[PDB]
């Protein structure tokens, strides 16, 4: 009778229709029954990854004895489950637990060959009397021998060689039954059968293309957890993203309607003009989608594969929609709106925007990085300026990227400082200094700056990266470097040719490493007309520093084009104008300044006298 | 009687307004919500770098529940905070732990759902065994306990990632560090307590 | 044998129809084990030291499933000392762990690929080979294989799989492209390169069409439904 | 002023964490013009050579600076037995009123190649791993420092390839993997090729 | 009232007159007021070297409270010595 009280039901609870139907996998069921009716040792261990359906077969086997496909042998054994967390309760006395297990299995005993029992988590079955002295967990050790009791299990497989293994008299009581994960096309299956408990319990209509969707979709995404259950989340979430739609009033106007009160808040308690501005404009556009969701009322309930798409895109953040409204208008006006930062070197900036193009459009590979490739030239010419530059629209930040150095790398052993140490070593929980830092946000772009200085021993660790994007550290965790941007820079043939260079990287490189790459973008000089066109950025930039102080400058043309005649090296680059400029302006600056007498406020003109220039 | 000598009461501790105001933070409150009302699986993880406003979130997720801005299926659920570190108090036994964890799951899954959890730093989630932070492990994965936790980020994957068959149970909103505008903007919406307090 | 020849997309294909995936074979990468203490990562610690209840990374993947098909990648650039390692795995069938629970590899197909020589007929670069390992481990092997190269002949056909995968790529928006054989027979005369293989041209297929195919996909007037053709603009592939 | 101001916002930034910044408060000012002419108290001849040291330390605390860059990165050389650690040790003595603020690592000792590991410390596996570097625990505190890399041409041409990153970025990283930022030092690298010509 | 049996005080014995001279040190005394005095982190740790009184800045500490020298925001506290054994 104390089955009453210390066990829960499962057969009980599958007449009343509370469980889930279980879809698939006759295999594992026909061998749970072929195992539970042999005459000695009759006890399963379901094992298996985490997630792949361990639970879900009892419950089916539950499901076919209420049915009736069982043999003969199985009918009406009324599965019960029992609790080894909640028969520990209070047992604080010397012999409390160990006479309560005894009556627990005469209990079971003294039903002649009927209750199937159900240990879930049996793992935690070895220590779980500790007498400070093994005499718990070895009671049922006797009993499982001649078979008396059925006792299906089901223990994850990294938790079977930590207890089980390490008491090993136990594990020859246990037959074993792996359960490997399905693949996409089963997974289709089973999702359109759980199309029936979700409509229920959330009030909406599912399209069968959402199951599609996400049933490929999070096959190249989310790739930490494994798939009979990782694509049901997705489906979930999105009907909560619908359900909250459906209630009392959307989202956007929810978005512009907090923002302005925000803006408003903040505006009234410094009474910045600035945000006064940016209010009114706010205002303006949450008027005019205001009166245009009227006019659509005047004039959807259930859930697409965009909404799928929009919930991967809101978790593990790379953008995986359809691309409608928001970027393509900033798709298009890319190669151009680049050329604010970078001036000049028209076919490499094409070149990346294609990358990026080509990526987002969907048209590219699902296992190779998504662009990988190494341009070159002389020095001061703007390598590292696009690398920062191309960070800065896909983001709106600067520092998300990732951007490590190849001049510490002078020596063979240094590779470990990227990839973990191996197991008895010292830096074991640390990890990588980049494996454990784009594990996290799998979207940053990736530098490796001055490939030239590194010894040949770094080129065979990036060998596997740009071809199959895995890699694997210390512990052996495989991180994904499926789409990402990775950026080589170097330094090689500074005024050679254009193929002098390109018989200059063939020789320190091999065969094997440069069939790779991308096209080898080489970098080209300057030109005087193109100079000028960067002093302006220049006396943008300076003009932007001493806003914080107000001061600004009015410029005239002929030293603005005294700064471009001068200082113009066809070797070094467009580095010494930024020498040039504080050398002019910012030691005069520096000396007139901090003596009083250019207050806060008054900009003062600049202007040539013959040979320099002063205020 | 359980549930009243452990674990505290944020919404009662926002009747008259014993909070910080928070601002701002949309995304993360509007993915919060819309994993917490979800049938199965329904208990988000806050991780994040440490000093961020973790704690605020919730807060300010509090303040919208007693306000009564959230949705539908919210109606006044009264968030419990429950700490693990006072559960371990009296015990040098066997089985003391769990007697004293049981009364505190039976007195949440006994009445209906008004009893949303939360549990700061649940890295010592794992420890006190002896086995034991081990009886929850069914009971996530059957959605009953709402369970809104918050660690950071070098925690994480030290003690949690190392036992998938728990990270497998919880969601994880991220939490990524605010700008700079966006800061004045939270430190004029805190420009009321500071000069109560001091004040200049 | 030389690169971009086709070792890596054998040893993926015969775990394609014993298996019927992809992802079932035990990929271990040996470009990474330079030095003399990255044996430890598949062989597990001793007992008393810091990761001891983690297994090896070799040993706890075939005991699960004693069955799948193991590849051992570029097998110069590691250290000559993993070598001694993987000799007793051939010619016994075993190794231990820290444990000392064996595991028995005696029904698995361990494939060896190799990049050594690149320029040698058969008889250069299998003097390469003896150099480097020693004669009690060429002495384990079955049949050292040799790769060709690649004939024009040969890389005609292989630009029809590659339109067919980029046909099989384009399901999901129901596009559908037509080529005509002008534009098919274009591609081996641009792209055939005696050193590099066959790679290069996988980068000329997405060169000729997917540069343009990219910019009309998403700007609008190119939607599901559509034949699309390439044809042979006197020099480009005009859609 | 009887309420705070951002004045004593620099106060409470400036001597927390031992940077000088602010916006130029009267009390330094007036020693700051009087600075060439007090640098010439100790470091007697060079009168074209304070200058340019001078619109540094001007150029940087005024203001109208870049925010990521070291504050000044020049070189000199010459003949020996000019003053070259002189004009360095003065200039420490400045803005430090001290001696030890300075962090002098010398450059005849890199002759070997794998000595190069002193200043940037040992990957994760090796034997001193726990403790760091030199160059990287000196500069995580007292973040003011003026640096010296004195007779920089015995060092042979691979240690130069190590402070080619400390320039241009202003940042170093270490065995942990924690990039500690030089954006507010002093780096001056003396040496002493040439000798006699023009 | 109950834990006082079990607990010490060192708020109404400061009124005894069991207190030490409280001769030098009043410079660390103004920088625990700074410190308690905030929104957060208002729990200071005194780190030195053992056997120099840091016993005794907490009973100068009290000394100065039981005459009155701290603010008006921090008027008439309690304190209490912890009994670690
Ligand atoms: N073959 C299947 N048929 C029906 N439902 C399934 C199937 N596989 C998975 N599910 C459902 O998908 C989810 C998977 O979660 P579970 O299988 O219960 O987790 P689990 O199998 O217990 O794994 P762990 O390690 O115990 S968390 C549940 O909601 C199941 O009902
Ligand atoms: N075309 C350009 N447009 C804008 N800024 C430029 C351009 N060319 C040079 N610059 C500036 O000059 C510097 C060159 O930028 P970098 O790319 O960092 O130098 P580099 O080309 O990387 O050469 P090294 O060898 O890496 S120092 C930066 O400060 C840029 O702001
Ligand atoms: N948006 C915000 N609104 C109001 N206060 C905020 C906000 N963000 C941060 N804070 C404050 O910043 C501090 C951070 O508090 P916590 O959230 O507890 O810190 P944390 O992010 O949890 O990191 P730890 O683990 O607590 S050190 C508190 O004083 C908050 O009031
Ligand atoms: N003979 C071939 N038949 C079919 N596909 C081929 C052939 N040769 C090359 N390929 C394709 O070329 C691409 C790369 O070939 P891989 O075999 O991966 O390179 P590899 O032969 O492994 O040389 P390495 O040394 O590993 S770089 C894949 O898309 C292959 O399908
Ligand atoms: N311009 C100067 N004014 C005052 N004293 C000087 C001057 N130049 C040199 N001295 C003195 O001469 C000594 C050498 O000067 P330093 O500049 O320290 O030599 P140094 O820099 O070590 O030269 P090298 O090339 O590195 S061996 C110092 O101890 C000074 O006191
Ligand atoms: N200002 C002071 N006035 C009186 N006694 C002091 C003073 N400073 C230190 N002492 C002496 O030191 C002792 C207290 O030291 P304490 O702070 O307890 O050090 P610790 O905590 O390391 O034991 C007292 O017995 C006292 O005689």
């Amino acid at each position: 009778q104390a089955l009453q009280k210390y066990s829960t039901d499962l057969t009980a609870r599958a007449r009343e229709g509370k469980l889930d139907p279980v879809i698939g996998r006759d295999n594992e069921i026909r061998r749970v029954v072929q195992v539970l009716s042999r005459r000695t040792k009759n006890n399963p261990v379901l094992i298996g990854e985490p997630g792949v359906g361990k639970t879900a077969i009892v419950e089916g086997l539950a499901q076919r004895i209420v049915a009736g496909d069982v043999p003969e042998s199985l009918r009406d054994k009324t599965i019960v489950a029992l609790d080894l967390g909640s028969m520990v309760a209070g047992s604080k006395y010397r012999g409390e637990f160990e006479e309560r297990l005894k009556a627990v299995l005469d209990d079971i005993k003294n039903s002649a060959g009927q209750i199937i029992t159900f240990i879930d988590e049996l793992h935690t079955i070895v220590g779980a009397g500790a007498t400070g002295a093994m005499d718990a967990g070895n009671m049922i050790k006797p009993m499982l021998a001649r078979g008396e009791l059925r006792l299906v299990g089901a223990t994850t497989l990294d938790e079977y060689r930590k207890h089980i293994e390490k008491d090993a008299a136990l594990e020859r009581r246990f037959q074993q039954v792996y359960v490997g994960e399905p693949s996409v096309e089963d997974t289709i299956g089973i999702l359109r059968g759980l199309k029936d408990r979700y409509e229920v319990h959330h009030g909406v209509r599912i399209t069968d293309s959402a199951l599609v969707a996400a049933a490929t979709l999070s096959d190249r995404y989310i790739t930490a957890r494994f798939l009979p259950d990782k694509a049901i989340d997705l489906v979930d979430e999105a009907a909560s993203r619908l359900r909250m739609e459906i209630d009392s009033r959307p989202v956007e106007i929810d978005e512009v309607e907090r923002l302005v009160r925000r803006l408003e808040i903040e505006e009234m308690a410094l009474s910045l003009a600035k945000l006064r501005s940016e209010l009114a404009d706010q205002k303006e556009k949450l008027a005019e989608l205001t009166t245009r969701w009227q006019n659509e009322k005047n004039a959807k309930e259930e859930v697409g594969p965009d909404d799928i798409a929009d919930v991967v895109s809101a978790w593990t953040g790379i953008p995986a929609g359809r691309l409608l409204e928001g970027e393509t208008a900033k798709l298009l006006r890319m190669e151009d709106e680049l050329g604010k930062r970078v001036i000049g070197q028209k076919a490499a900036v094409t070149a990346v925007s294609d990358a990026v193009r080509r990526s987002r459009a969907g048209v590219s590979d699902p296992n190779r990085p998504t662009g990988a490739f190494m341009f070159l030239g002389p020095t001061g010419v703007g390598k590292t300026e696009l690398a920062k530059a191309l960070a800065d629209f896909l983001f709106d930040d600067e520092r998300a990227m990732v951007r490590i150095d190849m001049s510490e790398y002078g020596e063979k052993h240094t590779v470990a400082r990227l990839i973990g140490a191996p197991p008895g070593y010292v830096g074991y929980e640390a990890g990588g200094q980049l494996t454990e830092a784009v594990r996290r946000r799998p979207y940053t772009v990736v530098l490796f700056d001055e490939i030239e200085k590194a010894h040949p021993d770094v080129f065979d660790v990036l060998l596997q990266v740009l071809d199959e994007g895995r890699l694997t550290d210390g512990h052996g965790r495989t991180v994904d470097f499926r789409n990402t941007i990775l950026i080589l820079t170097s330094n090689l043939g500074s005024g050679g040719s254009a193929e002098q260079v390109l018989a200059a990287v063939r020789a320190t490189f091999k065969p094997e490493f440069i069939n790779r790459l991308d096209d080898v973008l080489i970098f080209e000089g300057l030109n005087p007309e193109e100079l000028v066109r960067i002093v302006d950025i220049q006396l943008a930039q300076l003009g932007k520093r001493l806003a914080q102080r107000r001061l600004q400058l009015q410029v005239s043309l002929p030293a603005k084009r005294w700064l471009a005649q001068r200082g113009f090296d066809p070797v070094y680059g467009a580095r010494p104008l930024r020498r040039l400029v504080q050398q002019a302006i910012g030691d005069q600056l520096a000396k007139m300044l901090l003596a009083g007498q250019v207050h806060d406020g008054d900009t003062v003109p600049v202007n040539v006298s013959p040979d320099a220039d002063s205020l």
